[PDB]
């Protein structure tokens, strides 16, 4: 969780660093390069790069999606943008949430579009060009597929009538429509789709707007890799990206690995209990890893008697409550685990592997609810 | 989460903050002469400052610490020591947590006084200190209350030794015994300062030691405020610090509010379904609130279809699954509710309060669980 940045740059090192996640650079370009052939020049790449690229490091990613000439770039906030820009970045960038106002007036001086899903809404957002001098370019959010989150419902008739005025607008350029999958099933995506095309066909029609002037774009990952024909003008993809996506695809490398040390190892005598409130009684008589991460490092307590660890291929298990800073694991059965050892907290090491499957299993949502977060609290290290 | 960041500084501010942390530095500042006051100056005080200040910014705590002559701060990561020091505090500086030693090592140009557990981890040590041309001070962690955690366990001979020669250590100046309880409450925490006493008599005795170079320093906060004869040479305190301690002692204020903004108020139809999976379906034609912060901000995945927030006062549901940046709440009875209201996820908003009791209720576990990474995730702002 370093306290001194420079654009997502730190002076960190694994040596120095209590626990610490590392981004692959080399799978990076690999998914980047692969997402790139798949699509086959049929369609355009946004690398969705929110989240500070999902805990991957806006700043760390940007030389390789440079790299690979990606043409796109989506981000959520403010400083994601900055970096982006910061970077050299000198393509299209644009939010893929919602902004809050006086947070797009900020956003004006980095040339980025801004996502509009009502009237109201683009009414204001209008007055904020105008009041600038400068013309702000948006794509407009269609609820075609269900979200109810960020794009007008253009199945009512108000919703039609609602698009219909964010274009009326005269400081505002249009350029995009879309809308995003709610399930990750191909049928249902089918249907957001098949909605999605009315849609735009009906206000591009009706609005005498013209296509050309437009990109289309609804597909995420699991839209773009399961169901193509939704790929359309342009696909906006974090997750295949950076490796989680449909489990199946395996052609998709992880692309962070999260880490700690051993500070040392304890003896203890049958009888104790471990960490606060006396959860873990110890069964025999005992040894164990005072390990330098906590909950505060990102690594939750949720895992309290619940997950594992991996160090020198072993998988140990979590035992007590996790302490703020200190995770305390049973080395028991294992005596070849020393001081300043290498723990994995997820992924693989030389022989185990923490699945992402049975960490989202303890945690009881998706993994990016964890991930997203070591990123913000740990050091990002580039790595291969 | 600022991606450019100096000692935890950021030219970040709540117009352009998506979302963020708002800590009250007289909530702060009123906290520490609370303390000090209450402990009546008989009993030395460590600010517990890790885990960048409970979240609440290591680097923003300081500048009061220093100026209430605090003498002792109890940090955790290296990062958080470089930026004590930074800061100008001058005085006792621990780290509360066994180090590895490579971060140990590190560590040594900041001049804290490290803490330690075991015969070998103390050798171990010693080595490095040796290596410097360094007396390094040591706090050694009794497991008095067996948290089994950092602490010798004294309750065996062989133990017993460890501790022994922890002290027999050439390059090492031990200059504390400390333990830490288990058991937030009254008798539990009773026993465990008793056993911590004949512990340290016992050791102050065979290792024949200077009681006057000794700090013997075992209460947290929960101690310290609830069970004054634990006090001893000193404390220990966070919680208490940041107004999150025993619910009942009132006179320790929050010094924390989380905070986002809306983005904008969408009109949703009926039979229309919200976020991710369908989760929740509309029984009316709602309006809904679009705020701008979400599970990668911090505020996670736990609260889908469960959270309460406040705009102008008022009690707002959650609803859909709190997507990655953008949270949907129902804001269909509350027409005061526009784009560009403030929103408190954790706080009070005139009249109304979302407590940390009934978070804790839908996280699972203590509210620091949560907001020690709201810390992380978020830019922290001074206020009062
Ligand atoms: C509008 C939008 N466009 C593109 C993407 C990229 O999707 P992908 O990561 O699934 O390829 C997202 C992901 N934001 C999601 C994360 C979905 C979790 C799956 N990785 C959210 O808001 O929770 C998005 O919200
Ligand atoms: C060794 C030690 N000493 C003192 C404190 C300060 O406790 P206080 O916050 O009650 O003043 C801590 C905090 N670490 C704990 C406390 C949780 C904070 C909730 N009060 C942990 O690792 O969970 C600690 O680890």
């Amino acid at each position: 969780p370093p306290l001194s940045m420079d654009n997502g740059t730190n002076a960190l090192t694994v040596q120095n660093s209590n626990a610490w996640v590392e981004v692959s650079a080399s799978a990076l370009q690999h998914n980047i390069r692969t997402l790139q052939a798949e699509l086959a020049g049929k369609s355009r790449l946004c690398a969705v790069l929110k989240a500070d690229a999902y805990g991957h490091g806006i700043g760390l990613v940007m030389p390789s999606i440079i790299a690979q000439g990606v043409p796109c770039v989506a981000v959520a906030s403010n400083e994601e943008a900055r970096v982006v820009r910061a970077s050299g970045f000198t393509g299209q960038l644009v939010r893929v949430r919602l902004a809050s106002l006086s947070e797009l007036e900020d956003a004006l001086q980095y040339d980025m579009e801004e996502l509009v899903g009502s009237a109201e809404f683009a009414r204001q957002v209008d007055a904020i060009a105008a009041r600038h001098g400068k013309t702000l370019r948006i794509h407009m959010a269609l609820n075609s597929s269900g979200m109810s989150r960020n794009g007008v419902e253009m199945a009512t008739w108000s919703g039609r009538g609602e698009a219909l005025q964010i274009t009326d607008q005269k400081h505002l350029k249009l350029v995009a429509l879309m809308t995003h999958f709610a399930v990750e099933d191909k049928d249902d995506v089918r249907k957001g789709l098949a909605a999605f095309n009315e849609q735009t066909d009906w206000l591009i029609k009706h609005a005498k707007l013209d296509r050309s002037k437009l990109t289309l774009h609804a597909a995420n990952s699991f839209a773009t890799l399961e169901v193509p024909e939704a790929r359309l003008d342009m696909v906006r993809t974090g997750g295949a990206l950076f490796g989680d996506t449909v489990p199946a695809r395996t052609e998709y490398q992880r692309a962070m690995q999260f880490k700690s040390h051993v500070a040392a190892v304890h003896s203890y005598p049958a009888g104790n209990t471990v960490g606060y409130d006396r959860t873990f009684t110890l069964a025999r008589d005992s040894r164990l890893a005072n390990i330098t991460v906590g909950y505060s490092d990102g690594y939750r307590r949720v895992f309290t008697n619940k997950g594992h660890v991996l160090i020198n291929g072993h998988r140990i298990p979590v035992v007590g409550k996790v302490s703020m800073n200190t995770l305390m694991v049973d080395v028991t059965d294992f005596p070849d685990v020393k001081g300043g050892n290498e723990v994995v907290l997820f992924g693989k090491q030389a022989g185990g592997e923490i699945t992402q499957a049975e960490m989202e299993e303890i945690n009881g949502a998706l993994l990016a609810d964890l991930y997203t977060v070591w990123g913000s609290s740990n050091p990002k290290i580039l790595v291969d």
